């Protein structure tokens, strides 16, 4: 059997396979020695013996409001968020590793930035059972599993008081670097750029970039209805766009993210950044009349890049987290730190943001409530009612809870149903093993997965063994925190993927954090300031109930 | 008048145009204060008052071989290693800055890795004059101030006691990160990979690596003549190479760098490299029989790019400087400083590494001495003197001198001409600038550049001002260290690109420098003891005299 398959190599070790029979693990720098990387070092050993369980850390990160508004008050604010921002990236490895194709470092891997990387290297295709060892040798029926554990029978809702805006910025967000390659196969994304590169705005390739551009005072093509402003049409800017054969170009929006016009929701985040670029574009224009096209255009991306991973630290990370420490996106926090600005998109980073549970049953618009059939392909609901109007409403309807278990409206369990045959394609490792490999000790039982006894059993009886559950299925039916919209592992493992790909963006260097960048204090400030409620009441005639957690 | 053609912003100030005539310098982390960059902080003020001039320096890392020998054997040589590597990178910004098609920093410059990058912006091109300010309206030309300058009239050698071995190691090796695209024009390279990719054997883009690769133990195709591997023939591997009309598919040899076909030196280096490739392939092998070809070839080429690093520093490095600290290859000296490990390929350093100044009058293989033209296209010449004997005679032949001036055989002075040409479209701005950036003084006359006062007369009386004086042709002419093959700036300007391409490379990272990167301790050796001898001597039947110093 091929030893690298009983995962000999503890603590980041490296398996590497010799003779036809032999294995030596590399455990270089992983603070280990031993033949499996066990005998630990007196730093390591203290180091580890006193980390505070990620429950513990959790506690109290949500407890003492009074405590924290002090704290958030003073520079230890400041210092926590350093703490977090470095400690939290580690984990995360740079330049990548792996990729569907190399289960070891390669040049290929490196440099060919088509392929999605990966954090552990896949089940090796000649193991004796799928996931290694352990398990039964037939993985459970995907459709099955997920008609049994992931099916919303009774809609939970999210105990945080996320919202639907959340769950559609989340949405639209995300797709800006998960996007893939349907004719390539998993592993393979077409959002090159791995990162917050605002994309999902401007295209992912010049070609459908000038596309879209107006090509005049650093604006996006764009058009009015209602005297009011919506993306352009198919026709006016011919790009590529995703919508049922038989919808006409003159009812199609050109936007940038092909698949976005399937779901007022998408479109909607859609209309307010274009607004907000071509808004940033006349005060460039003001403060540079010497300036061109491409330069407004530049500049305006970059300005808007900055406000995106402002909101997203500040405000959309503030919620999800529920923490009481006030976070804070100051790129300058890392200048000390080694730190390198560069992100590539995993593989189990796009799983693990699958959060599909979030979708209600009916989206309500006011009295009036809509089906997902009346909602999911509507051309006219966003010009019908208008921006405002939608932001007002899903900023008031409430997501469901993500973890936790039988959540996902069945309109979309299909989609989770593919996310674990596409998991098992790319021969992802064992739930057991992820949560060692971001620092967390394995389950002994389901039991202890689960928060109970009835689920726990049958995920026995259909896995076999608790060190043979899937990620995905794990990660969704892993016990829930205390009133929290996931578990532990949720956020244990999604949080690095997370914060490296938000502070490793180019903008966040010493070379790239100046305020000429931006184009002056203007567009600096704008940076700094940028905030959920100005990014939509300054695009809109009237400022609505606008947040990211219900009222 | 553009105020920033006054180049306003000293110290890597940026010059930001704002209104129609203002504009405000960037002194963000520049060290300095002020409207223009200038008021210095106190701490500043001292390091910059302290700094040996670069000339005290390079004396003493050329003097007291004793006292050196000893520095050396203690832990100092580490020391001053580090020192070097980092100080050095400074220079060098990370995440890349402008592009021939941006003067500002902006998404698409960074990620649109078509184009060559550049240290500073353009001279505008709505300036007074070509260089700014100051200078004639019309710039020298090139033609001319090539043949009254550049061309070789007397052989002058270089004192160094470089050899013909050097010029082509180094000629081969700068062609993996220095290829123009002549379809895309100046500013367009396509070499992506921007480094030391070892691109120039494996083919610069996926199609022409498969061409090349045997697919059978991780081997290169290659064929046997005389009993004896050569490269393969273009009509066995059929690859896009540069043979001039009517040379034969089954008489050209397929390698990687499509055009090492015009110069045997080039295609003596190719083979040299393809025999090293397959041999380490023989190795691994031997270690993993477990191993496919994938990752035995994987895993070869990251070998190999340990080796040339190596070899690169150790040795190319080790004899163009002439210091008698004996540099050293330790990507760990690193692993504490703050260091992105990313590199951009500058159209400054394409120009600054144009040595064409190394090829000699006539090119001698023993008792036979070959002109240009019998040398220039042979077909021949490799398979029929042979690997080791052409070594040899390369490592006998003395190079010329770099810098001085009037040392470019005419039969390329061609090139020079060109490249004078090319730097006014990609419009790089004057010597002088480049001097200040790069931490030295501006030249406050031509007779203080070049040493004399003929030659800095007709460059007054062409040029009519120091701060007029172009890049290379300043760079060229610039007087010469005490027996040095080139001047202050060539080396002042040029080694920063060099060691941040250098260490740069992610193989060269705390992630990638473990022993399991290279297949195990065999393969890790192999990088960290790769040297000129082995690598010839291992490949060839005979160990001849094989050196970059003339015997
Ligand atoms: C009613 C709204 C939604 C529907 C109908 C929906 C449906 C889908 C579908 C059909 C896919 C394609 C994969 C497949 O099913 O085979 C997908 C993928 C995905 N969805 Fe959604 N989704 C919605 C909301 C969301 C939300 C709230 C998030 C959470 C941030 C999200 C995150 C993802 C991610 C990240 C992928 C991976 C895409 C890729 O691989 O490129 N989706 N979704
Ligand atoms: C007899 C041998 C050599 C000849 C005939 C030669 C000729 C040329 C020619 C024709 C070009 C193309 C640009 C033009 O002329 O318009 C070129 C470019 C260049 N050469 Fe050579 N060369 C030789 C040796 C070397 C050496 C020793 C070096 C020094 C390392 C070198 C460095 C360069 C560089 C870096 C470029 C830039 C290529 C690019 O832009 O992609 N060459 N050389
Ligand atoms: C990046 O990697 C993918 C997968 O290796 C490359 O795509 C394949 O390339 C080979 C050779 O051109 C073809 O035989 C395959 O049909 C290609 N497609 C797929 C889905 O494998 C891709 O070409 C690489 N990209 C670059 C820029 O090197
Ligand atoms: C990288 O930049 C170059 C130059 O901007 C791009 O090449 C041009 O692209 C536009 C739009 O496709 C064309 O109109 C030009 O004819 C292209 N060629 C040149 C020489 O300008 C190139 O497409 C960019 N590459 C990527 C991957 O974005
Ligand atoms: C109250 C103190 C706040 C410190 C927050 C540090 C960031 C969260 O700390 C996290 O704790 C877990 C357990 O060690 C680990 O799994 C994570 O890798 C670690 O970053
Ligand atoms: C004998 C001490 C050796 C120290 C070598 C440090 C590396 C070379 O030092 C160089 O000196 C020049 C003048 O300050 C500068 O132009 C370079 O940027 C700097 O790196
Ligand atoms: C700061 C906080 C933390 O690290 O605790 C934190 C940071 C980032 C996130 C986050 O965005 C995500 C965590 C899991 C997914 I999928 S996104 C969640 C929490
Ligand atoms: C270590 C030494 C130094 O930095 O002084 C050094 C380092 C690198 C080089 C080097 O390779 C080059 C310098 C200029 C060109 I063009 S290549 C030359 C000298
Ligand atoms: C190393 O791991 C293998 C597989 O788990 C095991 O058989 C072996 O006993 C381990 N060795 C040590 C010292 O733990
Ligand atoms: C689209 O939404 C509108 C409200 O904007 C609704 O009246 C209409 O019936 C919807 N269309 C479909 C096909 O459901
Ligand atoms: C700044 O530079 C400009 C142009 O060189 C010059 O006119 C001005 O006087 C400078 N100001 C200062 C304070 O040096
Ligand atoms: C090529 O070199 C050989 C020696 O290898 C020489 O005899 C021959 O004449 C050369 N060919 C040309 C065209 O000069």
């Amino acid at each position: 059997v091929n030893p690298c398959c009983y995962y000999p190599c503890q603590h980041q070790g490296i398996c590497v396979r010799f003779g036809l029979d032999r294995y030596q693990c590399d455990c270089t720098r992983t603070g280990y020695s031993g033949p499996n990387c066990t005998i630990p070092e007196i730093w390591t050993w203290l180091r580890t013996t006193l980390r505070p369980s990620p429950s513990f850390i959790h506690f109290l990160l949500t407890h003492g409001r009074w405590l924290w508004d002090f704290v958030n008050a003073t520079f230890i604010r400041d210092t926590l968020m350093r703490l977090v921002l470095t400690v939290r990236s580690n984990l995360i490895p740079s330049p990548p590793t792996y990729n569907i194709a190399h289960d070891y470092i390669s040049w290929e891997s490196f440099s060919n930035v088509s392929y999605y990387t990966r954090i552990l290297p896949s089940v090796p295709r000649d193991c004796p059972t799928p996931m290694g060892t352990k398990g039964k040798k037939q993985l459970p029926d995907a459709e099955f599993l997920s008609r049994r554990f992931l099916l919303r029978r009774k809609f939970i809702p999210d105990p945080q008081g996320t919202n639907l805006m959340f769950a559609f910025f989340a949405q639209h967000f995300t797709h800006q670097f998960f996007k893939t390659s349907g004719k390539m196969g998993p592993g393979f994304t077409k959002a090159l750029g791995h990162g917050v590169d605002l994309g999902h705005i401007y295209g992912d390739n010049l070609e459908r970039q000038y596309q879209l551009r107006l090509f005049k005072d650093g604006k996006l093509k764009y058009q009015m209805l209602n005297g009011e402003v919506y993306p352009p049409s198919v026709e006016e800017a011919p790009v590529l766009m995703h919508y049922p054969r038989g919808i006409p170009p003159q009812s199609q929006m050109a936007v940038g993210q092909e698949v976005f016009g399937l779901l007022p929701g998408l479109m909607l985040y859609a209309t307010i950044w274009l607004r907000e670029h071509n808004r940033v574009c006349d005060l460039l224009k003001a403060e540079h009349p010497t300036w061109g096209d491409e330069q407004l255009f530049q500049t305006a991306r970059l300005i808007l890049i900055g406000e995106t991973i402002k909101i997203v630290i500040e405000e959309y990370v503030q919620q999800l987290s529920g923490y009481f420490l006030q976070l804070k996106f100051d790129p300058e926090l890392l200048f000390g730190a080694q730190f390198q600005y560069r992100n590539r998109i995993a593989m189990e980073f796009n799983q693990l943001y699958h959060w599909h549970p979030l979708m209600p049953d009916s989206f309500r618009v006011g009295p009036q409530d809509y089906s997902y059939e009346q909602f999911l392909f509507n051309t006219s609901m966003l010009v019908d009612y208008g921006v405002e109007a939608l932001v007002d409403a899903f900023s008031r309807q409430p997501a469901g809870r993500i973890g936790g278990g039988r959540n996902i409206d069945h309109h979309i369990l299909h989609v989770a149903v593919d996310v674990i045959k596409e998991s098992r394609v790319l021969r992802l490792q064992p739930f057991n093993e992820y949560r060692k490999r971001f620092g967390m000790k394995p389950y002994t039982s389901f039991q202890e997965l689960t928060g109970e006894k009835e689920m726990a059993a049958e995920l026995e009886e259909l896995y076999g063994d608790i060190d043979a559950l899937e990620f995905y299925p794990g990660l969704l039916l892993e016990k829930c925190h205390p009133n929290s919209i996931f578990g532990e592992s949720m956020i244990e493992m999604g949080a690095p993927f997370s914060l490296k790909g938000l502070l490793g963006n180019p903008i966040c260097s010493p070379e790239y954090w100046k305020a000429s960048t931006f184009g002056g204090e203007v567009g600096f400030n704008l940076v700094k300031t940028a905030t959920l409620k100005k990014l939509v009441c300054l695009n809109t005639k009237t400022c609505p109930y606008v947040s990211f957690h219900v009222p």
